């Protein structure tokens, strides 16, 4: 399809959604969270695509969002719409996901790149939660992802403060899975969907589905879910050829 | 007026500096309910934005009067519930501060752990020396630190009584920031300066959110902050924040 | 007893399991599950025994499984067999166990090690979970307990992509508890267990309970049961002469 904020290439097993607003440094709006969410499913649905990634700007990969659409906005408004609610499209997409952040990811575009199952950021990334400074707080999920990724004294710190956190402190954190030189940011992305989008996908799907349960249950009922999707592997032709192919020394063909 | 601590105002942050630095602030019961105390009180001043609460420059505090607990049967500890009033801290709806120097040690690391943020002098030395006493943890230590700095690492702690300095603490999630030994005051009122400066009702409803990222699931933390979010737009502060952005000024809440 | 695939040695309150498969990198199978869970489950109830250390050798804590047992099982034999499921009885021993990890822990190792309380890694360490290269994910624990340590896009990274983490990166990301020089692992994690064995027996039982609980539940329940575990330890003989040893200035003596 045509769409107004976003581009969508195909390369490969390889999907890329670049947002695409410019002069508002990627900012993020009601139509780009249709827009992208369209975009990452119908790429979710494709059997030709095993990896997705989000990215944006060298300058911005989304400085925060369209203050307009909150301007004026009442709370029957935003409780009859459920703003914001489409945005969990993105979290239920199936296929791996990966958030290539370079320079500006703030407020909703810092709760963007953590939607994303990997983060590979760019070392000129800067990430906060400065909603707090126009009266508000996290909508997009920033309070618990990452209160989850960091912790909470630095949690609290960046949600009260509005204070910046750059890339190495990101990647100490868990913020962020690794960190490259902003040249490389896109080369880097690429080949991490390269990666993935080799392995077989229901394995892919799998394991992905089963670190989301990290977050969702007790330990001990996320061992339980882990266990079972293992034993499921089984039953796919892929388990087989994977393991023949380490035994029998050799490259794995998959078949998906 | 308090016998172990110091209660002071200014603006809208609040500071209760522990004082009993001839015991290195060690905690005791009179401190649990004046600190306690002071905190609720704090909590209820709609004059008060956010609240500090720190130690010495060579302890935060170092432990607890065991005394307090030496002879203590079950049944004294399960009638007294013993500790619990520690949880008020807890209950506090304003932005709370942890100003820490030099030792917080057991109950002292975990009185830190209750606050929202944390910020560490250069000097802090934290550890979990319970176990020595052929106890545990009491006062949320066990909970806090491990959802901080992992398994591993609390495990270690706990089980060995090792102390951690301030870079493995800021490495690791147990502290905000590191800050030089003599700016940690300072720096403190700064962050809580800025914090009492933001919406009362935003704030308070940014820390909330964030403490639900410890007892739900991710799929229900993600809707209460969502309600809460939306809730925002029915306050003036909203109105006014987004309004003072616009205009390139400071807010008038 | 003795072991075919490890070696178990006491000393004092200190017990040390071995994994001893050179000759496959201590590959884990289902022979190592059984028997290191046999021998930490003995251990455990050996009223002499403190503190427990898994370890394996200088190039290995344990470098994958045996894909070669895992090949031709269809999903009924996995279903049947409960595949993996014995691990568990790992986690469920109450005295505190140690993982002592160099070189590679991939796979199964680094969940063995994870299953663990501490973990102390040789500057040779290196953890992977490469499970998806062969065409399934982690199996025991892997995709739980990493995520918990390391958070998540670190683990989606390992675990989708098979890379590798270095005992540095590891130690500043929450996946182990110290980094020490290889030549002193050894020496090192007997010097934690010795530490640790030493405690009372029962309040290290119960801190290990407690911390374990921070992942079973809500903080609010987390923090009660907390509270209600460090109350009975006031019925302990142990609490009595830790506390009167502390005040009295002198060494304690425990039972």
């Amino acid at each position: 399809m045509t769409y107004e904020t976003i581009l969508v290439e195909r390369d490969q097993r390889v999907g890329i959604i670049t947002l695409n607003r410019p002069q508002a440094l990627n900012a993020l709006n009601s139509q780009v969270m249709n827009e992208v969410t369209s975009a990452a499913t119908e790429l979710d649905d494709d059997p030709d695509i095993g990896a997705i990634i989000i990215t944006g700007s060298a300058k911005a990969f989304a400085a925060g969002a369209d203050i307009k659409e909150m301007a004026d906005l009442t709370f029957a408004d935003a409780f009859t719409a459920d703003f914001f609610a489409t945005w969990g499209k993105l979290a239920a997409v199936r296929t791996p996901t990966i958030a290539a952040v370079a320079g500006y990811a703030l407020g909703g575009g810092c709760e963007l790149a953590m939607m994303c199952d990997v983060l590979i950021a760019a070392d000129t990334a800067k990430f906060g939660q400065p909603q707090i400074k126009l009266g508000v707080l996290p909508g997009m999920g920033g309070s618990q992802r990452l209160t989850r990724a960091i912790g909470k004294a630095k949690a609290m710190d960046l949600i009260l403060t509005g204070r910046t956190m750059d890339a190495a402190e990101a990647e100490r954190s868990g913020l962020v899975s690794r960190v490259v030189p902003a040249d490389d940011l896109l080369t880097e992305a690429r080949a991490t969907a390269t990666t993935i989008s080799q392995m077989s996908a229901s394995a892919a799907r799998m394991a992905k589905e089963a670190v989301n349960r990290a977050f969702e249950s007790s330990l001990s009922e996320g061992l339980l879910y882990e266990r079972r999707l293992f034993h499921s592997a089984f039953a796919t032709e892929d388990q087989s050829e994977g393991m023949a192919a380490f035994i029998e020394k050799r490259a794995p063909q998959f078949t998906h």
